[PDB]
């Protein structure tokens, strides 16, 4: 459970992010085909960028990262009471993507690491624990939904 003052440090960088949907979404996923590049695999409409100007470029990489930010906004917004909006993304991460529960782990570690590059003076230790918080209570509640619909993270 986080606290009001860490929903509140979440959601205060959460709004710098949404200046720039677009721009946050690709250097997430950059920095996360870089840092793990299996989960390069799992994106099979992405796995032929060869470069990171080619990753850049792509108007459907951009727009992909934009409507995975806006899903992952729509529940932070929440504060935990985030249950109808996590189901359905559970439901197509489980039984169609198949992105087991490390790969959220990768996301997340590029999540905080994209958000200090661009917000330093407002993403520091405390914010980044309250980050951190709500993404350790999204990956916990998407595993439990994971193991309803069967299978594993
Ligand atoms: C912050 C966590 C994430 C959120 C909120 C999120 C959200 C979404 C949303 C909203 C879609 C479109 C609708 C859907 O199919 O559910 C989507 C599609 C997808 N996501 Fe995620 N996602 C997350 C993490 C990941 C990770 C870690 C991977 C893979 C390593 C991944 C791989 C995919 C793929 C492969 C698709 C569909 C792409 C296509 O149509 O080619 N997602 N995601
Ligand atoms: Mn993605």
């Amino acid at each position: 459970v986080l606290s009001e003052g860490e929903w509140q440090l979440v959601l205060h960088v959460w709004a710098k992010v949404e200046a720039d949907v677009a721009g946050h979404g690709q250097d997430i996923h950059i920095r996360l085909f870089k840092s793990h590049p299996e989960t390069l695999e799992k994106h099979d409409r992405f796995k032929h960028l060869k470069t990171e100007a080619e990753m850049k470029a792509s108007e459907d990489l951009k727009k992909h990262g934009v409507t995975e930010l806006t899903a992952l906004g729509a529940i932070l917004k929440k504060k935990g009471h985030h249950e109808a909006e996590l189901k359905p993304l559970a439901q197509s991460h489980a039984t169609k993507h198949k992105i087991p529960i490390k790969y959220l782990e990768f996301i997340s570690e590029a999540i905080i690491h994209v958000l200090h590059s661009r917000h330093p003076g407002d993403f520091g230790a405390d914010a980044q624990g309250a980050m951190n918080k709500a993404l350790e209570l999204f990956r916990k509640d998407i595993a439990a939904k994971y193991k309803e619909l069967g299978y594993q993270g």
